[PDB]
């Protein structure tokens, strides 16, 4: 009903935390974890007592995060393991089940087409959370992988 | 005066733990978790605790990873760097102040040559830790890492 979205990676981790009471959507709170230091342990540090954080925080039911279908340069990719790893157990820890879409599937959700550009996709997450944005460091790719548990988790079996 | 070097990996994570004691080098055990299981919030998890549960049960002083640069797989490296992330994290909970050796300071460290080939390696390792021993499975490859830091730890101050 409290759904976390995890946008995570290198540099920074954005969030994406709001409610859904059976079809009424409901924005609580988003933001972007910024673990820009040179260390490694220390950045994987800053991920965890984050994310544990917002966890702690924001009492959030379930756990989502996106996928990886185009994960093209080798090195970057590495980078994108850790940071993300490091998120799905700070959430696991926390007892949260971790739920993992394709952004094939995030987009085909809030937007309605699934070759729609980010913008699009950001474009619906603030129309729909009626988010007075003014944009930033584009928390709502975070949000937009909120929404989507939502439509699929009541959606599956029927 | 105690080291423990890890080897993660998305299936298996080898552990090597040594005692130094002076000058005097000493081998207090090693083997491999095996993190084989489907669900990726299980195997991360699993992870997590297998590399805690050596750190309690061992009592390191310094943790000691190996860098990993050159990989061509991006499926893989995505695959290495979650459980890579989720070893280290798991280091820095317990209050490990963890290390990087790149690939090449271990070969120089330990076989004398940059160049060198894991069997030459390995079989130098048994030979430092003086141990004629049946391998299991073979940390041999964690164990030099934890070898490097003992010797990366001996060189400048003065």
């Amino acid at each position: 009903a409290i759904i976390l979205g995890i946008d995570p990676g290198s540099r920074v981790t954005g969030y994406g935390v709001i409610r859904q009471v059976g079809r009424q959507l409901s924005y609580l709170g988003s933001g972007c974890i910024r673990t820009k230091v040179d260390d490694l342990p220390s950045r994987l540090k800053l991920i965890y007592a984050g994310v544990t954080e917002i966890i702690t925080q924001f009492q959030p039911d379930y756990f989502a995060i996106e996928q990886v279908f185009m994960a093209k340069n080798a090195d970057s990719a590495l980078k994108l393991g850790q940071a993300r790893g490091v998120a799905i157990v700070a959430a696991v820890n926390q007892e949260l089940p971790v739920f993992e879409y394709a952004a094939r599937q995030v987009k085909q959700t809030v937007v309605g087409i699934g070759s729609a550009e980010k913008s699009q996709v950001q474009h619906m997450v603030r129309t729909l959370l009626k988010l007075p944005a003014n944009p930033q460091a584009d928390a709502a790719d975070a949000l937009a992988i909120a929404i989507t548990h939502c439509h699929v988790s009541q959606n599956a079996m029927q």
